[PDB]
């Protein structure tokens, strides 16, 4: 076509449409994956562990975020009883504290 001003004017505002149709579904794909989480841990875990690990998360995010998506695999796995109680969860935080600590 002409790419006249008009039409670039155009095109730059569906373009400016289009990136904020990309943040809105990015936005929402990362709110999806943390409620899924959440309801994962809620089933997982006893209120009192996931109290001990919300705690944790708190102060060390990122340890709590990669020991959570731990539980949830080895839950997903046969290794652990389900609900996680808060003295199992316990036993495996000394158990990673043996990084000598």
């Amino acid at each position: 076509n002409s790419y006249d001003d008009e039409e670039l004017e155009e095109l730059l505002r569906r373009k400016a449409a289009q990136e904020q149709k990309r943040i809105e579904e990015e936005r929402k794909r990362k709110a999806e994956l943390e409620s899924q989480k959440e309801s994962i841990m809620r089933v997982i875990l006893t209120p009192e562990a996931r109290q001990r690990l919300t705690n944790i998360k708190l102060v060390k995010p990122e340890f709590a975020e990669s020991l959570e998506n731990q539980l949830i695999a080895l839950a997903q796995s046969g290794r652990i009883k389900i609900p996680i109680t808060d003295e199992e969860l316990k036993q495996i935080l000394e158990q990673i504290s043996q990084q000598n600590r």
